[PDB]
């Protein structure tokens, strides 16, 4: 056992952990900045977690293991002058203009500048932000006027994707973060998943803004602006209006969108039901043809990029169904004019996504038909929150409203798409019914749910056994393939999602303080909203969605063939 | 949350698994495929099964606790599930412990004994040859022992990121091995043996050199020299039930004499030699303004990593031979010059905590004048076996001393086995060399310890130089792929393939994952080495009296002449 003294309090412990973790567990404040999720910035450490170890001097608490005999002081004058000095040095390279800053309301650096009363030796007033800003990407934007060189984005990229697409670079003798060879991220092995953004304590990493695309369409007299939100938005955007965690705010979002001036309020969960219609049909077709197996889902554009960049040979095994976003968009330019009278050229389709890679998907050159984009703009959860606040809409006070049903109705199977294993469970509900020409009552597939990085189950379909896997995060895709787990049996259907936890933890989602993250499992609490909706919805299979059935009967015909295959599918390989 | 566990109620808000909550509460839940916070995601072993009243049978190693959970870890239903799974594993296990090299500390056997599980049908292959792969210079596989638990695959991925160890489908059967069933030496494998350390059975082993050694000892004309690595003296006592962190240096020396070795030397003497050459090289690069960075080259797992993944760095590797090979070279040249042995009859054996060292010793060009630097390498485990087989009462032995001519060592050589050891040792000599001084302050604590990537600014002749210590092969990938390498000009970088350094090498004693929850094995083994440094009168390699005499009388000046001629090795 070890005896540790911290601020004169004696602890007898058998734990092997860092000073920072031990002190936090015991309600002793130690500041931190570059430390996140059990890693700090190993070169040029920030030292904001400085403490004193008697006999040693100043040490960094976030990466020093406790040892028998240590006498630690966390709040001496010398400690506090060190930390204040380090923050002051960061202010010397930080454009400290929080008024217009997109992290004004939840910035970790501002909280430290306030706590320690730090101020720059010289205000940093960059004059050519075109040089510090890289907006070339369709998904990510770097603003190096805000960058603290804390390396949290680099660490998060490594842990979440193992691509190390985000790197430290030497640019004319100064350190920056960016992509390989300072390329546009899109032109590298980057997945555009935005997990680097989620890790960033400041406004240095952001989504690529589509707010001007949206505002300009709303204000254009002849544009009819459709909006539809992803499953995950209704389980998370309330966090940015101080409503707490795990609050279902679906009805408030519909009201806020109308108050923002959107012309039609639909829902991507309707598109999720469309994707299941096509993809469950495709899975039954492959079961009948004995393959090709495995079929992989194709609805996560981070995974599609990962396949393109690292496993191009699996592209022919991807489902050809468009993603909920893109399948919805396709219908919004074809079916929706047919039931509304809008000129298709004047429809402008906007999605609200928990995701940055969806902006890349929407802007893919072939994601259009007859000159009309499937999807004209994608705004993240964060961007929609900013629009609401800029409009002075009192979100938390709003009354609930409903979506326009024609492409707004959704089943419980669509509702759970945002959680890891949601696509899988939703697709099995329909595929089992299709294959057995039955209306089965047992529809919960709890074995594919939850936060294990690689999940598997054996399922019975029409008196045969099939193996499915759910791959929960891009790093786990690499693990699953490189370890040869894929070889241990014949897999028939595999869901892959780039973001651990599923879209509820996507790159466009609200930032959460790491000290709210202590007490809240954000992945499970956001996902719980979606499973709750499923549990209370009357229709829990995508093919029971009434508005969807009407659309197929009146416009698309039979899923998985013909017209539906013609325009609702996408050749990912070619 | 209040959770009952076998009747006992528990109050908690830890957000942890059943397994780890119980392990913390000293409640016994068995596990097999769970190690390093990962289980075998595909085909999980289910040995950690427990009963949550309400849900059913669940795997404790990857299921999170919840309020009011009532949990039975020992119900009749739990126990016949667990026994069924063990029995099914025995059905694919050649259960013949008598000659097995894990007989005394097999983790799987401890489980079998705990449940008194047996096969339903004993697995008794008449012809094992198709199950065994002994082609590698370092690693061997015996699939008649393999549980398909995935621990080696997870350990390779986490420790090295090479994923050279994989699940494969072979004739419709699942096996572990390398892609296309290649010899591991021909793959990107580092031969670090972290997979062996992770394996709970004898399926993965070191390539035995025990026959080389015994045949040399028994050959009348061979004069067998033996020398042990830093880490062996801090580890081998574990295999004699002496506990952790025990310095058994002097007992090892006595045991080696009782085994019949003809001369007892020490690789720490070779470590001091490596520092003489390498610190000299570092000072010469400083004077020459490069090339920088200089990388250490004394870890053959890192050398293979550089060869396979960073060939552009090979020109930056230090040309000093590793302590093993530099000692070997001297044992064939210097040692005959002070003894009268015919060089061709000298047979040099090292004892290493490491499997990659066998590959290093067998490298074609690791020889001079026809004489191998090193003729055999036995692991810590192999030496323990040899001692036990010879009926030597290790723990009862009185201390003896090494033969001093190549057996003396300084505290700088003593710390090599720990991550940051070479760095600290080398700086102690480089600063003295560069400043033409005898400096008093020699402790470089900032490069020590278990952080995966460590750095320090050091001042030599009033100039500042940047150093880094890369602690584990996966951290080398991180350092390079993250661009950390380009944040500043590094001048000297230590790289070690095994996290913790050689004290955590692939030839070391296996440790029960239960002992490993109570003991920081990396720190406790390293502590022995730093303790020796603390208590040695000479703490700089260039103060080693035997070494100084050998340079004065035989090799001349480090970095020049005969020393450059035979004590260096260039990778190209
Ligand atoms: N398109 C689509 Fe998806 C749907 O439906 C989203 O909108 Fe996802 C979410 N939430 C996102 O971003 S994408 C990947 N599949 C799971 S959910
Ligand atoms: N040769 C050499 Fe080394 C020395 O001295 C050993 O013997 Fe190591 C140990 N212990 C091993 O194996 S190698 C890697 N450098 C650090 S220590
Ligand atoms: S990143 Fe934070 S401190 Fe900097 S300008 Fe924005 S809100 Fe202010
Ligand atoms: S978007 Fe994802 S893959 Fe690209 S740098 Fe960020 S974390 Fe890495
Ligand atoms: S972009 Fe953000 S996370 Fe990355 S180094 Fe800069 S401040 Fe840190
Ligand atoms: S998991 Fe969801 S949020 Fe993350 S990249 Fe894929 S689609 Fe986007
Ligand atoms: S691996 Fe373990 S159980 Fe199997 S034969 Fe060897 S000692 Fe016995
Ligand atoms: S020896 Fe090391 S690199 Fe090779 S398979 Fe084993 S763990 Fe992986
Ligand atoms: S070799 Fe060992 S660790 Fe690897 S799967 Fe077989 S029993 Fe498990
Ligand atoms: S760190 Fe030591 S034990 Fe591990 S491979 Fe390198 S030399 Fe061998
Ligand atoms: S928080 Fe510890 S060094 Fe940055
Ligand atoms: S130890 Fe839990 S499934 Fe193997
Ligand atoms: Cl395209
Ligand atoms: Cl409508
Ligand atoms: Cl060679
Ligand atoms: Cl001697
Ligand atoms: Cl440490
Ligand atoms: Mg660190
Ligand atoms: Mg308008
Ligand atoms: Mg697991
Ligand atoms: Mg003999
Ligand atoms: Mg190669």
């Amino acid at each position: 056992m070890k005896t540790i003294i911290i601020n004169g309090v004696q602890f007898n412990t058998d734990e092997d952990t860092t000073i920072l973790k031990f002190a936090r567990d015991n309600n002793i404040d130690i500041s931190a900045l570059c430390f996140l999720n059990n890693c700090n910035n190993d070169i040029n450490k920030c030292e904001i977690c400085t403490v004193e170890v008697e006999g040693t001097g100043l040490v960094t608490a976030c990466d020093t293991l406790i040892e028998d005999g240590m006498i630690i002081n966390t709040n001496s004058d010398a400690v506090n002058e060190k930390i204040k000095s380090r923050i002051s040095q960061l202010l010397d390279i930080h454009e400290f203009k929080c008024g217009p800053c997109n992290r004004r309301e939840n910035c970790e650096f501002l909280k430290l500048v306030i706590k320690y009363k730090a101020r720059a030796s010289k205000p940093f007033l960059p004059k050519d932000k075109t040089e510090y800003v890289d907006e070339r990407s369709k998904s990510l934007t770097v603003d190096r006027t805000k960058c603290l060189l804390c390396g949290r984005c680099v660490n998060a990229c490594g842990k979440n994707t193992e691509t190390y697409a985000m790197k430290f670079l030497n640019k004319n003798g100064k350190t920056i973060i960016g992509a390989e060879d300072e390329k546009c991220f899109d032109d590298t092995n980057c997945l555009l998943c935005g997990q680097c953004i989620i890790a960033c304590p400041v406004a240095a990493l952001s989504e690529k803004s589509h707010m001007d695309r949206v505002k300009n369409a709303l204000n254009a007299p002849e544009k009819h602006v459709i909006v539809a939100m992803a499953p995950s938005v209704r389980a998370s955007i309330g966090e940015l209006f101080n409503m707490g965690f795990g609050v279902d705010v679906t009805g408030k979002i519909y009201t806020a969108l109308r108050q923002l001036g959107f012309d039609k309020i639909f829902d991507i969960n309707f598109g999720a039901d469309m994707t299941i219609m096509e993809e469950a049909t495709e899975l039954v077709q492959r079961i009948e043809n004995n393959g090709p197996f495995p079929m992989f889902t194709s609805c996560c554009p981070g995974w599609v990029r990962q396949a393109e960049n690292y496993y191009p040979e699996l592209l022919n095994n991807l489902s050809s169904a468009k993603s909920p976003q893109q399948i919805f968009g396709t219908a919004s330019k074809t079916y929706y004019p047919s039931i509304s009278g809008l000129d298709p050229k004047n429809v402008f389709t906007v999605t609200v996504m928990p995701c940055t890679s969806k902006k890349f998907e929407a802007d893919r050159p072939q994601m259009e038909k007859d000159g009309l984009r499937d999807i004209d703009a994608v705004i993240t959860t964060r961007e929609l929150a900013k629009m609401i606040k800029d409009a002075k809409i009192p979100f938390a006070k709003l009354e609930d409203s409903e979506a326009d049903p024609a492409m707004g109705e959704y089943s419980g199977a669509g509702a759970i798409f945002g959680a890891t294993g949601g696509v899988m469970e939703a697709a099995l509900r329909s595929a089992k019914d299709f294959a057995e020409n039955a209306e089965l009552e047992d529809i919960e597939y709890k074995q594919v749910r939850g936060l294990n990085g690689i999940k598997e189950a054996e399922v019975e379909i029409n008196n045969n056994k099939y193996n499915v896997a759910v791959i929960n995060g891009a790093s786990n895709l690499f693990k699953f393939m490189k370890s040869g787990m894929i070889n241990e049996k014949q897999y028939h259907f595999i869901e892959v999602m780039a973001c651990h936890g599923g879209c509820v933890n996507g790159g466009g989602q609200p930032h959460v303080n790491p000290k709210d993250l202590e007490k809240v499992d954000i992945k499970k609490v956001r996902a719980s909203v979606l499973y709750n909706q499923d549990e209370h919805l009357s229709k829990r299979k995508s093919h029971e969605n009434t508005a969807l059935v009407k659309m197929y009967q009146n416009y698309f015909g039979k899923p998985g063939e013909g017209r539906a295959h013609e325009i609702l599918h996408f050749k990912y390989k070619k």
